[PDB]
């Protein structure tokens, strides 16, 4: 015989007197199968032909003995390797066993698994590829900025932007605590850094036990509590050991068995850093993680759990390649740099060197000014954080330093040329960069099968996981219901938000104005001319219904602000919502048709403004306000030169269509409406436009209350916007116009900062054709971002399921 079932038996002589004792290795008389049967069998996580039926040993990590199933310690592939059962991988695409009344949730993260890995190398990852084929598969998942591990892992489990959850980078300083946060320090375990409610506490608070294996934050007594089970972090733990512990937890008695699980792997992030995203090291790491993931599914199948668990496989961010010849140096821009401290790399920040003493005295403004437009080809742009694109939601936290550098693809910004941290993979860049996109795959009885879904953001996963466990989520930044199309039977059915402030009436009464408002239009020097022109503002009921049909084709925006007095101004070519206290419109809606001639609109007739007879002078702007205010002029919300009849431009040359605009912004503003808007209308077969002011002086992402607004027009109460929004909405099916679209819509939203100079664009002396469109593109945002910043709610009259409208409102155009 051989060593099968005779390991370490010195008294045993088999064929040709071969021996199976520990000393046979030296004497050189071992039976042929000794090493694999008796030595390597205690160092591996897999059964094989040598091990099946084996006699139990001591130091074995798992068992292939005939009693392992009753003892509950079989290796994961025992049944398929030893019992001839079909592996999970060999099974076709798709049930809970006894005691698993409800399906547990596994949240599985593979650090640095970028969406392109799954596109190019899927055939090198058969287990992951099987998950993608059989379950639900998003084109990619968008991370939050900056695309770092701790900020995004904690976003995933809280539903919160970093500015809200507190972990705004892997390295940061908090002047209030006067402490430093870093991944190698014990300060990261101070619960004071961790705000919000992570998913394992949401479950625990609502009666469901939670086990975490190495998830960021799970080793912290957040809000005073650890997870039910958690593991002190140690990256050296083999992945198979982690998977085996997860399967053991699923073997706990029902009364002790967690319902929510998290799992974390350092790969392919670690190999991405070492070798770059296209490298043998990443390829090998991708095969390793795929092997360990398969181990999990095989072990689930051994327990008949493969189709009972709702598993989500995703990642925190992607990976890009860096170069030592693509580095920007602060020494190139400052003669002395020893007075400030720099968080370096793909998403740098600059703060005072002497902290906490000079933290707030630091002249962040001068730093950003001296870094602006210094070279024509400089590969980063400095920002004060309130000036960053609003879709990043990266400003409202004292831990976010005011000075920020937004760095171009594959570049790095460092202090000095001494820096050698280059040549490998890195991340942290703009979350819209393709290289920073992450994967999201799910599978389970609650998910749809064999379904590909559009991209979505990692802030949406928290609500989804609460829906999977049928519990209520803590308040977060997801849009609940936006991921219902992932689910067979949604747990949460969304509904339209009900309007808070009802609209008033601004009907047409007297054709002459009680007050001139200090506005002048010599073209109407007589009174007969005025009465006729203003009469054009009088629309019949039939004319009101016609303009609403074309220019409000999805229904008016609803006001979710409280105690806001507003009325609707009907015109033939546009409808607006006038904010009485504000003395300017909250929104203006109009639909731009497709035209053959792409002739840019001509300039508005100048020197002609008059009052709105429908709006009383107490609630109207005065043209003298703008003359008085030397630092700001007036702009038009609805473009008057886009008139489609002989004298309809008069309908736009009224005080009710005026908004405060710095001269330099209005140049940008008018170019967009005169040139770019027309192109968008011709490409989209017409486009509906809704535009208006945004006030966010505390840069918290929410509309300001009137008493939060700190800048006003001249000596009046008329506020100056911080931003203007422009939402372009057309029919996804280009065969239809925006007003005759029975299917899905297609949106392109802008949130353009209203700044007194164009230094963000470094015009330098170039025509607007060479930088305006670039500036607007940099400030694309979601509709929901506009809703949050305005207190408005869109598309409520679009006949379509709410959850599909929620998909539309979370969509981010990318380029
Ligand atoms: C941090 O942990 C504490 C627990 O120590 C959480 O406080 C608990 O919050 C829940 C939900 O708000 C409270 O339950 C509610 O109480 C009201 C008042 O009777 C009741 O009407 C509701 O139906 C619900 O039962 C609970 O009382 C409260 N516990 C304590 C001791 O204050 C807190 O929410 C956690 N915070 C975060 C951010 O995780
Ligand atoms: C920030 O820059 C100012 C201005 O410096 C000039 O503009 C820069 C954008 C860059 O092009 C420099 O090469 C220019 O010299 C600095 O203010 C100047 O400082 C020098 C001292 O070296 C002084 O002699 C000048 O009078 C200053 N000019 C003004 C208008 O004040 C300032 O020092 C820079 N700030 C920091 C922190 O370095
Ligand atoms: C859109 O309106 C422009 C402007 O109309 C002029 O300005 C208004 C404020 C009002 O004073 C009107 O009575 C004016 O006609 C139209 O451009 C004018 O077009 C006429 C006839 O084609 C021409 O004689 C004028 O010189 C033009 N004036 C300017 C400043 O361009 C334009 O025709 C209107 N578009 C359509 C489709 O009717
Ligand atoms: N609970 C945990 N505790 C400590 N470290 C963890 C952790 N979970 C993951 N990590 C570590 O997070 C690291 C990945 O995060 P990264 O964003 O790549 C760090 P970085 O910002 O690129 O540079 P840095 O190392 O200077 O912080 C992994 O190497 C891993 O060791
Ligand atoms: C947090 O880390 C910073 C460096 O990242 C420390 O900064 C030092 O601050 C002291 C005075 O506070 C200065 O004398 C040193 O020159 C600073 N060092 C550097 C490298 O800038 C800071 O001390 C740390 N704070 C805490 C509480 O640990
Ligand atoms: C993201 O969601 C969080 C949680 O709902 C919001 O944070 C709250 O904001 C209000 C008003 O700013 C504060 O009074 C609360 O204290 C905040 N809570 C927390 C936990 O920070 C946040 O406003 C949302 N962000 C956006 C951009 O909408
Ligand atoms: C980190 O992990 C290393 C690898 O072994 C693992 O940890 C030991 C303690 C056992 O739990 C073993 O089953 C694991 O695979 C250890 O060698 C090392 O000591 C650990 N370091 C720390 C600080 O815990
Ligand atoms: C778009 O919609 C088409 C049906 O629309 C009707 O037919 C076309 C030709 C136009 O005349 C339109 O005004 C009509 O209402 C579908 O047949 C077609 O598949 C759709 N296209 C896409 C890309 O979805
Ligand atoms: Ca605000
Ligand atoms: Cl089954
Ligand atoms: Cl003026
Ligand atoms: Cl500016
Ligand atoms: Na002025
Ligand atoms: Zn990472
Ligand atoms: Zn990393």
């Amino acid at each position: 015989g051989s060593c099968r079932k005779k390991c370490f038996d010195a008294s045993f002589r088999g064929l040709e007197n071969c021996r199976c004792d520990v000393a046979c290795k030296d004497r050189g008389d071992c039976c042929w199968d000794f090493e694999d049967t008796c030595v390597e069998s205690t160092r591996i996580w897999m059964c094989n032909k040598f091990r099946c039926g084996e006699t139990r040993l001591e130091a074995s990590l798992c068992s292939c003995s005939d009693d392992c199933l009753q003892r509950k310690d079989c290796c994961a592939d025992y049944k398929s390797v030893c019992q001839g059962e079909t592996s999970w991988l060999e099974e076709n695409c798709d049930q809970c066993p006894e005691g698993f009344d409800l399906p547990p949730v596994i949240l599985f993260s593979m650090d640095g698994f970028r969406a392109e890995y799954l596109y190019t190398w899927d055939t090198l990852m058969p287990n992951i590829n099987k998950l993608k084929t059989c379950g639900i598969h998003s084109k990619y998942m968008r991370a939050m900025y900056p695309t770092k591990a701790f900020p995004n892992h904690y976003t995933i489990v809280t539903g919160l932007y970093p500015e809200s959850h507190g972990i705004i980078d892997n390295n940061m300083y908090d002047v209030n605590l006067n402490k430093n946060f870093s991944l190698s320090s014990k300060e990261q375990n101070n619960p004071a850094w961790w705000h919000g409610q992570p998913m394992w506490l949401t479950a625990m608070y609502q009666g469901l036990k939670a086990a975490t294996y190495f998830w960021p934050g799970s080793e912290v007594a957040i809000n005073g509590s650890f997870p039910s089970i958690y593991m002190p972090y140690n990256g050296s733990v083999p992945f198979e050991e982690r998977i085996s512990t997860l399967l053991k937890w699923l073997d706990l008695p029902k009364a002790e068995r967690p319902r929510f699980y998290t799992m974390y792997f350092e790969e392919p992030d670690s190999s991405g850093h070492a070798g770059g995203p296209v490298s043998a090291r990443v390829i090998k790491a991708l095969q390793v993680v795929d092997h360990a993931f398969g181990m999990l599914m095989e072990g689930l199948k051994q327990r008949n759990l493969h189709n009972c668990v709702n598993i989500i496989l995703l990642a925190d961010h992607g990976m890009d390649q860096t170069y030592c010849n693509k580095m920007e140096y602060m020494t190139d821009y400052f003669p002395r740099i020893n007075f400030f401290y720099m968080y370096e790399g793909p998403a740098p920040r600059i703060r005072a060197h002497n902290i906490p003493h000079d933290f707030f005295s630091f002249n962040s403004e001068e730093i950003v000014r001296n870094l602006s437009c210094r070279k024509p080809d400089q590969h980063f742009k400095p920002y004060l954080t309130p000036d960053l694109p609003k879709r990043l939601h990266y400003a409202k936290n004292v831990r976010i330093d005011k000075v920020h550098l937004f760095v171009d693809q594959q570049w790095l910004a460092v202090r000095s040329k001494s820096n050698t941290n280059c040549g490998g993979g890195n991340h942290g860049y703009n979350n819209e960069f393709r290289s920073m996109e992450a994967i999201f795959l799910a599978h389970g009885p609650s998910f749809k099968e064999k379904t590909e879904v559009e991209p979505f953001e990692n802030i949406e996963v928290y609500n989804l996981m609460c829906d999977l466990l049928r519990i209520q989520p803590a308040p977060n930044n997801g849009t609940h219901g936006s991921l219902n199309h992932l689910l067979k039977v949604p747990f949460y059915e969304p509904s339209h938000a009900e309007e808070v402030s009802k609209f008033s009436v601004c009907g047409f009464a007297n054709p002459l104005p009680t007050e001139s408002l200090d506005c002048f239009c010599p073209h109407l020097q007589n009174s007969t001319q005025l009465e006729q022109v203003n009469q054009m503002l009088s629309l019949t009921q039939e004319e009101i219904t016609a303009t609403v049909k074309v220019n409000l084709p999805f229904g008016r925006p609803r006001v979710l602000q409280k105690n806001v007095d507003h009325c609707l101004l009907y015109h033939r070519e546009y409808v607006s919502g006038f904010g009485k206290a504000m003395r300017m419109p909250m929104w203006s809606s109009y639909t731009v048709p497709q035209l053959g001639d792409t002739s840019p609109l001509p300039p508005t007739v100048p020197d002609c403004l008059r009052a709105d007879v429908r709006v009383p002078p107490s609630e109207s702007q005065k043209c003298s306000f703008y003359l008085a205010d030397k630092n700001i002029t007036h702009g038009f919300l609805y473009p008057p030169a886009s008139n489609r009849t002989s004298d309809s431009q008069y309908d736009a040359l009224i005080t009710s269509n005026l908004v405060p605009m710095y001269e330099e912004f209005r140049k940008m503003w008018d170019y967009f409406h005169s040139v770019l808007l027309i192109k968008h209308a011709t490409e989209r077969n017409g486009v509906n436009v809704v535009s208006g002011p945004i006030f966010d002086y505390n840069y918290d992402g929410h509309f300001d209350a009137p008493d939060e607004i700190t800048k006003h027009l001249a000596n009046t109460d008329v506020p100056i916007p911080t931003h203007y929004f422009v939402v372009l909405t057309s029919c996804k099916n280009k065969s239809h116009t925006p007003e005759n679209c029975p299917g899905w819509l297609d949106v392109l939203p802008f949130i353009i900062p209203h700044r007194p100079t164009n230094v963000e664009s470094c015009p330098e002396g170039k025509p607007e054709a060479l930088w305006v469109e670039e500036r607007f593109t940099a400030h694309i945002a979601r509709v929901r971002d506009v809703e949050l910043l305005t207190g408005l709610d869109f598309y409520q009259d679009k006949v379509q399921p709410v959850s599909e409208i929620l998909q539309l409102k979370t969509y981010l155009p990318t380029f």
